[PDB]
């Protein structure tokens, strides 16, 4: 119960307890207390002269690694590899989008098209493709593919999308040695620098961690966002629903999980073919019901309006309802426990990526050339599993909650009539005091979504508009804050802006990769006003993060000039020097810093105080 | 004393003890016993739902990570990131060589030339540069640079040098999903796969670890070896000396450390300019004495005959002599303790790489455009530090030992008269029963070089020729086994081959990156005979390894078909499934497996038994 604020979770936790199904919360208890040295970051296993631990003991022993490395170096190396794994999670996704677009450009991807040709030509023109407005769309696409691949090579001095950042920002990065040059290159160089006897200076290591994260935010993730919109459509505001109640007892229920629209968009197509709709009827189902999980669910919500069943700590509970007929997983944040919990039921657990292998799963590998054929086979697996569902163990605990989604930057600018001018006018007038992107996961160390939702309500009450991505999407949707009626929960200034646009006070801007949309928006406003991103009344927050991907997002926010709140510290407190740099030193290096505060009200105060400081620097009330 | 077999080390350990200078051996004692979970690999810190440890306890708790990951997945992920860090250590070195050659090709690198134009044209032709034999050398170089950079991109289906492998080998890799596609790409994908909720199947993870290592051996390292020979000269057999006695009391002593010939070759040039030789005389020195450490020392030994002061556990002791006037470091295996030990003396510790930063060092950053100017400034720093040397604390403990070095494959084939035919004839006749590459470091858990040298003597007595790289170079040289006279220590068949060629029974083939020479030679013989590398009477051994780089070398040897002995296990024993795959399962996957044996005599038996098996499979006595 105290594990979550949500009734639908609470009900499924009782159901799981009675059936003796162990959950992430149960295993989190088993791993408590954790190893102290792992939690502090003062442990190293980068060579077998060790493994080493750094201690603060009276006799003086164990203050240095066998190689002589101290706490500062070891902590910074561990944090660098942490960030690099998060950036890698995003880079490989962007790489898959490049490969998908090239297959469409070559005409080798049945059932795929370029859905947004206008955006294709705009992005291609922006990155330097000649005559992108009038040449055949497939040739334009092939040239865009080439530019994107060059960003995954080793010959550029700066990533292609980095030119969106204001000049003052790029100058700073260049002087600091932070300019990201290559998406994979920066990940590789981080792993190199953290090999023993390479980079042994915590400052140097932290700078390359910022460079690696930037290579994600302005590289892997931004390529991923923009190419997804080209292939699958630019999101436009639309209405949908959220929570475990989006599962229907009377339908074939197919859950997509992971991050890859290249599968999920084609699964959705397969369920619309009239022979497939027929086979589910011949199996007894009223319809075929696709619902989203995690980031692929965020993206299907943004682009098609597909309902979202839950966020990260909802994933196990989504199966305990007994109505999940199949989970279609690709990669990232897919808990391996799901395979065991699925085995307690009729549910098919289907993996589709050669990168996302799970011992004991039904592997049906999906690629652009065979996706239309394989996704149909996958949905046929779900309809068979539907026939084997046990009615005595089905309990869909909730009623779904209405939400509005689809706020790409293109839609935001559309709602403002093509210019950011009305937006900037509202901020100058003090109607919107600032903006905070609330992103990041759930973490069983925090009562699920308590901090996410509490921070959101506080911010909008203070006339701070919230941009929601990732797991916060489900949190704010279940709270009722993703509809225009929620204007009544915002302070007077934000409410009046919200009702004049007919938008909610919390704008869903997509998956964790779509945090690149927030970079793009900040950069646009900074460029429009002639100032740095670190002059904008903005902030970021991850009240309940857990993953390396979220830490990379937090790092590229900070390095880009955005104050960034974290509910929980990364494993760095064993070095006061690294800690002090993350919380303070970075402020006069990149114009922003990390804030660690588990009390969401105090988080709101801190985020709001930074916004006020930036308002005054801009000459605003 | 019992820390090393060597008199020169032993003496310097007494000197360090009397001066109260703590050494790697002392800190190794402090970190003993290590954490059991780190040593077993059953600990995970890849997200802050944890950190987690996997246990085998009666109540059943702590058998799974919070995410549900078990021991098999966690161990395999830790090992994958280990291997990826080793591959990254080599990839970035190869990247720097590409950048150096491009600067030479553009004419933007004063004091650099293409030293081996014949090799440039041969390698360029081999990789597909059109008309590489007759076009201007700089244009050929620019096209080679482009091909190498493409291997550091994301659009190839197989690395360029992989075509050296026999077809049967490439077919196997392709069917297994092991084909390396991109040097940085495979490192990035490994970091992605090991993010939580991605690749959760130990088999899948181990295969991508093999793919990542292959991307090093046939990619990062092979590009690095071949481009170094193009820029700095192909090694030819020559005579030199080894051990701390290569330091001269009467000279300005400059120690190069790390991996980068781009600095060390230019430091050597600076010490030959007549104004620099003059300034050391005006400071009182008889000459300027350059001596090598680690892999840059191996390479300077191979290409210029520069004496080598020591290997990895000699590095601290090289400073305790009191005669080190400067250490010129770049990156990898440079212990941060050296900076503190240098502070106990007059010694200048100079870093030259933006990747190899050390807190408290004199940073003089070297790049191809300014290397000739910066390396001169560096040698001027050494001559100043020479003037401040304390004669009362100088003790050069040994007399140097004569060695022969410089056995590139080009030199081996040269000594055989241009064909491998006489080599193959000796193996068929049973004069050379097989070959073992003994590579890898020192590790203070093993009495220094006891196992390296003991294994070498056993192998050559058994008519098994040894190919030495890395730290083993110093070990076999100090033992007296790197001269043609050492034929008297080999069995009758090898001795007779050795004396007919005037070569030693142990061939120095270079630094740790030059293990790519061994891949090239194996592939050449396999291609010549029409068989796989896993049919050759070959083996590899790392009796005293410590680094991720060495583990990557061991992995790409195994994946390439070469039985590989390790003196110490990597941190994997907490999973019997991963362990059994490394020691046994790999044998029927890739035709070779890891052997873990700390008794070097038993190691010799195991390596020899594999060679006998392959001999019979070939129809040999
Ligand atoms: S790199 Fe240094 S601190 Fe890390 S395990 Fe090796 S010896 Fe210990
Ligand atoms: S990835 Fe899984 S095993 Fe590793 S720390 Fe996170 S929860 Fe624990
Ligand atoms: Fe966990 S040391
Ligand atoms: Fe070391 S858990
Ligand atoms: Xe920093
Ligand atoms: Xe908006
Ligand atoms: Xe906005
Ligand atoms: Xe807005
Ligand atoms: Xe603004
Ligand atoms: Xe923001
Ligand atoms: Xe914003
Ligand atoms: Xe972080
Ligand atoms: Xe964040
Ligand atoms: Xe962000
Ligand atoms: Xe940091
Ligand atoms: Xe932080
Ligand atoms: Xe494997
Ligand atoms: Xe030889
Ligand atoms: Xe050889
Ligand atoms: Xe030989
Ligand atoms: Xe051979
Ligand atoms: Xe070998
Ligand atoms: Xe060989
Ligand atoms: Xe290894
Ligand atoms: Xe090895
Ligand atoms: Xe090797
Ligand atoms: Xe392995
Ligand atoms: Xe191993």
């Amino acid at each position: 119960r105290s594990r979550s604020i949500w009734d639908d979770a609470h009900a499924m936790l009782e159901k799981a307890k009675a059936e003796g199904i162990s959950t992430v919360w149960d295993r989190a208890a088993e791993q408590t207390p954790a190893c102290k040295f792992c939690e502090l970051g003062t442990t190293c296993r980068n060579c077998i002269m060790g493994p080493c631990r750094i201690a603060n003991r009276k006799d003086g022993k164990m203050r240095l690694g066998v190689c002589g490395a101290d706490a500062d170096v070891i902590v910074a190396r561990n944090f660098g590899r942490f960030i690099a794994g998060g950036a890698a999670g995003h880079s490989d996704h962007g790489r898959d989008l490049i490969e998908t677009l090239e297959a469409v450009a070559e005409g080798k991807a049945p059932g795929y098209t370029i859905r947004d040709v206008a955006k294709l030509r705009r992005i291609a023109a922006e990155l330097g493709v000649a005559d992108a407005a009038t040449r055949p769309a497939h040739d334009v696409a092939a040239d865009l593919v080439t530019i994107c691949y060059n960003d995954f090579g080793s010959r550029r001095n700066a990533l292609a999308f980095l030119a969106r950042a204001p000049q003052v920002r790029r100058d700073l990065w260049q002087r600091l040695g932070m300019t990201p040059r290559g998406v994979d290159r920066e990940i590789a160089e981080m792993m190199h620098r953290t090999h023993m006897g390479c980079d042994n200076d915590h400052t140097s290591l932290l700078v390359h961690a910022a460079r690696t994260a930037l290579a994600d935010g302005w590289g892997g993730s931004m390529i991923g966002t923009e190419l997804s919109d080209i292939l699958f459509g630019t999101p436009r505001p639309r209405q949908s629903t959220v929570n475990l109640g989006v599962l229907r007892k009377d339908a074939v229920n197919i859950l997509v999980h992971g991050h890859n629209p290249v599968v999920s968009e084609m699964i959705l197509a397969a369920t619309r073919e009239p022979a497939v709709r027929q086979a589910a009827q011949d199996a007894g189902a009223a319809d075929i019901n696709v619902a989203g999980l995690c980031c692929t669910g965020n993206e299907l919500l943004m682009r098609q309006g597909i309902p979202m069943a839950g966020n990260h700590l909802m994933t196990e509970l989504a199966i305990v309802t007994g109505a999940a007929d199949a989970i279609v997983a690709d990669y990232q944040c897919i808990m391996p426990s799901l395979v065991q919990i699925a085995a307690c039921y009729h549910t098919r657990f289907v993996t589709t990526s050669p990168k996302g292998r799970f011992t004991g799963a039904t592997h049906v590998e999906v690629h652009p050339h065979n996706a239309q054929e394989r996704c149909r086979e996958i949905v046929m697996l779900a309809i068979d599993a539907y026939t084997r569902r046990d009615p005595a163990r089905v309990d869909i605990p909730s009623q779904p909650v209405s939400i509005m989604s689809g706020f790409s930057n293109e839609a935001i600018l559309e709602a403002l009539g093509g210019t950011p001018k009305p937006l900037i006018d509202a901020v100058v007038a003090g109607q919107i005091r600032g903006f905070v992107g609330i992103v990041g996961c759930n973490n069983p160390k925090i009562r699920q979504d308590s901090a996410n939702v509490t921070l959101t309500r506080e911010l909008i009450r203070r006339d701070i508009m919230v941009l929601a991505t990732g797991c916060v999407t489900t949190a704010a949707g279940k709270a009722g804050l993703l509809v225009p009626e929620a204007a009544s929960k915002a302070g007077e200034g934000l409410a009046a802006v919200c009702r004049s646009l007919g938008v909610p006070p919390v704008l869903h801007m997509g998956s964790c990769v779509d945090n690149s949309r927030i970079l793009q928006l900040c950069a646009l406003l900074a460029t429009t006003l002639g100032v740095d991103i670190s002059d904008l009344p903005v902030g970021a927050s991850s009240p309940e993060w857990y993953s390396e991907k979220a830490a990379a997002i937090a790092m590229y926010a900070v390095a880009s000039g955005i104050p960034t709140h974290l509910g929980l510290p990364p494993n760095i407190l064993g070095s006061e020097n690294v800690t002090a740099m993350a919380l303070h030193g970075l402020q006069d290096v990149v114009g922003a810093a990390f804030m660690v505060e588990p009390d969401p009200v105090k988080a709101a105060d801190m985020l709001e105080a930074h916004i006020v400081a930036r308002r005054a620097r801009l000459g605003l009330t």
